């Protein structure tokens, strides 16, 4: 077996290797990467996502999320409140300002020890999930926009046709903005690309170990558990490394920088936090190896976790039984 222990992976494909996305994929399971959860890919050094970032200030971030915690330093809940529109040009200002502003520090590891020590002090504002791209219409190679879509998989490997559309999603951060501990919907993978700025920061669990991380969040939450069987897909939830380690939670770390991508692997939790004002693309997709994730995802059916248009099909045909109930949950 491949990669038995579980850890991250790092790949450097080579141009050639670039070219067809599927095929690396399945190379990278060929050695083991999906059992940690997570892998990084370092694209060949010809490739670019674009020829410069100089004029994307005037994006519109309808939407700025506040990240309010509550809680302990270790385990806390995050919510997100409404703040009104500002453009990418403005955010980054606000991000640089001193109220929000990366603190000194040492190194990834220094400023780890302050994000966890902190954290819950502050609400810093996150541009998160914002339809759209920043890749070059002739970027071919791993080009987040120009992806296979998971319907299209889903009618290659089942023969049913489906009704959605599979976009992509920027992220715009800020020094301690927060992404909880999740699985993606349906258990899909995801892609994430760091288009510019300072670092993200990630944790995993390896997917074989995932009801290890659910069985802690359920005691440590115990109000929210109660309240869904499947509270974490709410995103709401973070619980730092050290407290994995004292309740032996299998998981491991690393940090994206910008120019690389993460390929997060289907029920690989992930949590994270960004270390400064930066930018991501991220996109869902699906392989032949996640139908049998997809069949067997937890739902949310309590009203919290509301999810795009396109999950309906992907309920309604892998899990029929769910349907009725977690539709309701839509409704
Ligand atoms: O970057 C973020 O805030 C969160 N990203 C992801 O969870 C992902 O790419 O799967
Ligand atoms: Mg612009
Ligand atoms: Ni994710
Ligand atoms: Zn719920």
């Amino acid at each position: 077996a491949q990669n038995p222990n579980c850890n991250i992976m790092i790949f450097h494909p080579t141009k050639e290797e670039f070219n067809d996305f599927d095929k690396y994929i399945a190379y990278m399971e060929s050695q083991g990467a999906h059992r940690a959860g997570l892998a990084k890919i370092i694209p060949p050094k010809e490739w670019k996502a674009r020829e410069t970032y100089d004029n994307i200030s005037e994006i519109l971030i309808a939407t700025p999320l506040q990240q309010v915690a509550s809680g302990r330093a270790g385990v806390f809940t995050q919510y997100h409140k409404k703040k009104k529109a500002m453009t990418v040009g403005e955010y980054r200002h606000l991000a640089n300002s001193k109220k929000y502003q990366t603190p000194p520090h040492q190194n990834f590891e220094d400023l780890e020890r302050k994000y966890w020590k902190n954290r819950i002090y502050n609400s810093p504002i996150y541009g998160a999930d914002i339809s759209g791209s920043l890749f070059d219409e002739n970027t071919k190679q791993w080009n987040l926009g120009h992806l296979g879509t998971i319907q299209d998989l889903l009618e290659k490997e089942c023969g049913v046709v489906i009704e959605g559309v599979n976009t992509p999603y920027l992220y715009f951060g800020m020094w301690k903005t927060t992404f909880a501990w999740h699985t993606e919907d349906m258990d899909l993978y995801s892609i994430n690309y760091l288009h510019l700025g300072e670092p993200k920061t990630w944790y995993v669990v390896p997917p074989e170990h995932g009801q290890r991380l659910e069985r802690l969040a359920r005691e440590l939450f115990p109000g929210s558990s109660r309240g869904c069987g499947a509270f974490l897909r709410h995103k709401v939830a973070l619980i730092s490394p050290t407290v994995l380690k004292e309740n032996g939670i299998p998981f491991n770390r690393i940090t994206q920088e910008a120019g690389e991508f993460m390929v997060t692997f289907p029920y690989g939790y992930h949590a994270g936090f960004n270390h400064g004002f930066n930018c991501a693309e991220a996109i869902n997709f699906a392989t032949p190896r996640w139908i049998d994730y997809g069949k067997m995802a937890s739902q949310c059916s309590c009203g919290e976790a509301r999810v795009t248009f396109s999950m309906d099909a992907f309920v309604r045909i892998l899990q029929p039984e769910r349907y009725d109930l977690w539709k309701r949950g839509q409704d």
